[PDB]
Parts: C-alpha cells; structure tokens; sequence
C-alpha cells in the first residue's frame, strides 16, 4: 500500500506515451529537483503495432509478449531510465497489462513493436509462450465471448473486455509467466504496478501473482520492501463487482473522485465547493490509505473508459487548474498528476472521432520532448505536471504532508479555504463575484509567496504576496476574473 517514494515526496505523473529516454532526463533535470516521487510509465512490453487507425495509443494494451520493446524504448533504455531516475530519488511505476494479450481479431503475423510472431486466431503467442489453453475460451459463457454484460461479475472475469484475447489466470503456468514478467521489471527497479483491468481479473488470481513476487531492488530500496500496486477499477456504484474486493492486493484507482471534483468545480447538478469540506470518505469514497486519486487519468481525458462529461483535463485549463489544485493540498488518497499531449480533439455528435490519436510521431517515431526556454514543452506535448499553478502544488502537498485539514471556510457557495496544520493554506473563488476577506491561514507571522501566481526566488516573489499577521489572520483578494482563481501559501514560500 506504500509507494515506496523517497520520504517526503507525495505524487507520481503519469507520463503518458513519454520515451525512456526523455524520461531518464525529466528525472534528472525536473522530477528530482521539483519534488515529484515517480512515474507512472506506458505499458513497457512489446504490443500490436496498429496500422488502422495510425498507431492509436491503445495499441499499447494489446500485448503480443513480455519483451520490454516498445515505441517508447528498448530494454536497455528501460533499464537505463530505472536506473538514472532511482538514482535521482524518482520512482518507476509500471502500467502492467495482464488481464490479456491482442485482440481477437487482429492478424497473425510480426506487426508488433519487436517483431515477434503472433496469432490471434490460433491463440498462439510464441514469445511468451501462450497457446490456446492458457485463455479462457471454454470458461466464458456469453454467446459472443466477449463481455456483455457489467451486471454479471462472472463474464465480466471470463470474457473478453472488448474482445480482448483473456488470459486464463487461474493456471498455475500463466501466472508464473505473468510474474516472470513483474519480477524482470522489479529486479530492474521499478517501485510498484499499476494493475490494468483489475475488474476483469478475480481478486483471488490477482493474489496468486502477487504472492510470487519479489522484493524491491536492494540497492535503492530496503530490505523488506514490497511492490506498490494499484489496481485500476471503475467502480461508480450500480454495480456487483466493488473496489473493496481488491483492497486485500494493494490500492485501488477512486474514479468517484475525479467524476465528483469535475461536477463541483463546473458548478454542476447543484453542486458548489462550499460541499467540499467533508471531502474524503464523506462522499462515499473508499479508504484513504486504500485510494489512487486523480482529476483525470489516460482514458478519461479523451472519452475512453468511464469517460464522463463532468471530467476536467488541460483543455479545460483554469479550472482543471483549479481541481488539481484542489486535490494536491487535501490529505485524501495518494495523487497521481497526469501529463498528457495534444492532439486534434474533433467532436462529431458528442463524440471525439480522434479520441484514439497516438502520441506526437513522424511516421510512427515517437518524438522527443523539447524543453522551451520558460520550461514549458514542445511537439505538443502538454506537460501539465510543469504547470507552475500544478508543479507548486506538488511540493505544497510535500511540504504539509502529514499535517491536518483545519481552518476551514465557506461561504456557502464557492468560495472556500483550509489550511494543512501550521505549515500550509490555501484559497479558493469559484463564485461570480471577488473573494475579499481576511482569513485565519493557522500559518506563523511573516510574508508568504503565492506559490499559483508566482515564485519565492532568493529571497523576492516574482508573484502575489501574503501578509500573515501576529493572529495568523490574513487578507486575500481574488477577483472571479483572475485566471487562476486560487491562492496557495506554505512554510516553504514564507520570506
Ligand atoms: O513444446 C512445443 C510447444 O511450446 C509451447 O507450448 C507451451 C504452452 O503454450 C504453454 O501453455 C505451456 O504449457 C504448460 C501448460 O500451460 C500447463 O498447464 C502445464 O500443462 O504445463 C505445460 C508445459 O509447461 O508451456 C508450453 C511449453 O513451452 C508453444 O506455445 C506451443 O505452440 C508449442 O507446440
Ligand atoms: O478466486 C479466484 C477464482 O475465482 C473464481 O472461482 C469461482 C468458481 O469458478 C465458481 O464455480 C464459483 O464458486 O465462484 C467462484 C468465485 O466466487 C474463478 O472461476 C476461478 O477461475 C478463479 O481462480
Ligand atoms: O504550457 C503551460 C501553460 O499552459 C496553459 O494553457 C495553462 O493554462 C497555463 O497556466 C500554463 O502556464
Ligand atoms: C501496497 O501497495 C503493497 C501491496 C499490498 C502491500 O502489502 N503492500
Ligand atoms: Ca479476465
Ligand atoms: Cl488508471
């Protein structure tokens, strides 16, 4: 349940579809120095190389082996990456994809990332090696085989997500094949797991891989140390299967969160933030210690999975903003920072005809990351987690972390306020209007930096000051037309 990050750092980014080795030098050059605890990387081992549509990006969740050769590198690349970034103090947290192999009706053939073999049709997957026994053929009972039904927690198990190739996971020989996978990656280094598609493989099964497990490299890690692992489940209510089947196996993703933050933030279904102060297990979310929060995550963002029109991503850039903000400074859950790319969203009768656009690529080759001089991304890629308003955050929940959610205020609207023991406070105006008035911030005497609109730089801020008086009190002012409505100051930023 622990992610393993270096003492102090509270967050992982999901740098979505990133090469290896633009990893290795965003640990290096930002990560470290920035505070961020990891990386939540692409699925690393080889998958279908799609060709209609052109290299969509969830070509990467059709495996075809466990070779670690993708798009975004080669094994020694990975193992450059892993190595360089724990160096550094930044964790490596793998999207393992072991629910199943290709596609069903994809062609046999070596259009994969490595060339290896494969055939579908057969069920013959040579480079693992998996044959037909080792899918669940015979144990599914739809008439399509695939997964028909979400009100039937056994297909949902033993069929085919969205005609999936599924693997039989109750064998003891492809959950050795799985784990023989798990244990190259952790002897490697990586931290933990990100388990794909955790609804569609019993709790049971998932504990039978676990349970071969090694320990974490014993050069970075201690002795004794137990992968991170959390299971991505959508659980939204309404259905059989609940995220707290998995709790016995590791974290669980809280997709209710990101839906409801999304609402209140947009001021929609009647929901505003002043509802926000029992945030946590008060709004029917799972355990804390049990949750992986986020605003939004890869699929989400473009309409995939539970979609959900209330989600917020950087195309909605000031209130998302606002939302992560949100979520970095409340002690609920551990949080993941997505980092996307560009692409040309295109909307046609409520649905995004592009929403399966790979990463930015020349012919198929992944491009670089490019660093602009205002430390900003190029080659569209987003970069959000290099945001100011966002990157700041990160090290605000850093610097508070372990303190307690305390002075609270609301105005019975949307403009609210809490501070994070004596070490951190942070505003909010999400209403119509300006948010004038002098707050108790729990923070020591002194002048603070806003860490959203600016920077504490050898001694100056380049942005908005705070002036905590002898009482704790201090005088805030957001105009409902600033573009990042929101205040953030902590014992970091104090002059
Ligand atoms: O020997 C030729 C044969 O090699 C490969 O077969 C593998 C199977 O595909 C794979 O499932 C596994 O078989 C094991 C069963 O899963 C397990 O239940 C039990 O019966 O032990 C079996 C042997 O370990 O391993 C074999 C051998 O690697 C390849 O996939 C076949 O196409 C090929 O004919
Ligand atoms: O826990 C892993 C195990 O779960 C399932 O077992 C089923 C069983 O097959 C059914 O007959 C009935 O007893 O419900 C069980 C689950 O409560 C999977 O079927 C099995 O493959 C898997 O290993
Ligand atoms: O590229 C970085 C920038 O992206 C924007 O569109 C966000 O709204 C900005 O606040 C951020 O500084
Ligand atoms: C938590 O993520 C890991 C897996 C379960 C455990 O005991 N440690
Ligand atoms: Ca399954
Ligand atoms: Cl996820």
């Amino acid at each position: 349940y622990s992610p393993n990050t270096q003492q102090g750092r509270t967050s992982i980014v999901h740098l979505f579809e990133w090469r290896w080795v633009d990893i290795a030098l965003e640990c290096e050059r930002y990560l470290a120095p920035k505070g961020f605890g990891g990386v939540q990387v692409s699925p690393p081992n080889e998958n279908v190389a799609i060709y209609n549509p052109f290299r969509p990006w969830w070509e990467r969740y059709q495996p075809v082996s466990y070779k670690l050769c993708t798009r975004s590198g080669n094994e020694d690349e990975f193992r450059n990456m892993v190595t360089r970034c724990n160096n550094v103090g930044v964790r490596i947290y793998v999207d393992a994809v072991i629910n199943h192999m290709c596609g069903n009706a994809v062609s046999a053939g070596t259009s994969s990332t490595c060339g290896s073999y494969f055939n579908p049709g057969s069920r013959d997957f040579p480079a693992v090696p998996y044959s037909g026994w080792d899918f669940n053929d015979g144990k599914c009972k739809t008439g399509s085989g695939d997964i028909e039904n979400y009100n039937d927690a056994t297909q949902v198990r033993d069929c085919r997500l969205t005609g999936l190739l599924d693997l039989a996971l109750e064998k003891d020989y492809v959950r050795s094949k799985i784990a023989e996978y798990m244990n190259h990656l952790i002897d490697i280094g990586v931290a933990g797991f990100r388990l794909d598609a955790s609804k569609h493989m019993w709790p049971g099964d998932i504990k039978a891989i676990l349970d071969k497990l090694h320990n974490l490299n014993s050069n970075w890690f201690p002795a004794g140390s137990k992968p991170f692992i959390y299971q991505e489940v959508i659980d939204l209510g309404g259905e059989p299967i609940k995220s707290s089947d998995y709790f016995g196996n590791g974290r669980v993703t809280e997709f209710k969160y990101g839906a409801k933050l999304g609402t209140v933030i947009r001021k929609w279904n009647g929901e505003k933030m002043s509802y926000l102060k029992n945030w946590g297990e008060g709004w029917g979310f799972m355990p804390s210690d049990r949750a992986l929060v986020f605003v939004d995550n890869h699929d989400n963002q473009r309409g995939h999975g539970a979609g959900g029109a209330s989600i917020l991503t950087f195309w909605d850039a000031r209130l998302y903003k606002m939302a992560v903000g949100f979520m970095l400074a409340h002690p609920y859950g551990f949080t993941r920072v997505m980092s996307s790319y560009r692409w040309p969203r295109q909307f046609q009768n409520g649905n995004d005809v592009n929403d399966w656009v790979g990463p930015p690529n020349n012919n198929g080759v992944i491009k670089e990351v490019t660093i602009n001089p205002d430390t900003t991304c190029g080659n569209d890629w987003v970069c959000e987690h290099r945001w100011r308003q966002i990157r700041n955050m990160v090290i605000f929940r850093n610097v508070v972390d372990g303190q307690p959610f305390t002075n609270w205020y609301d105005n019975g609207s949307n403009q609210v306020a809490f501070g994070r023991g004596n070490r951190g406070f942070i505003v909010f105006n999400n209403d119509d209007w300006s948010f004038s008035l002098t707050l108790q911030t729990g923070l020591p005497a002194g002048t603070y930096c806003d860490v959203i609109s600016g920077d504490k730089i050898n001694g100056n801020c380049t942005g908005i000051k705070i002036y905590v008086s002898d009482d704790g009190k201090a005088h805030f002012s957001i105009s409902n037309s600033a573009e990042d409505p929101f205040i953030a100051i902590h014992a970091e930023s104090k002059l």
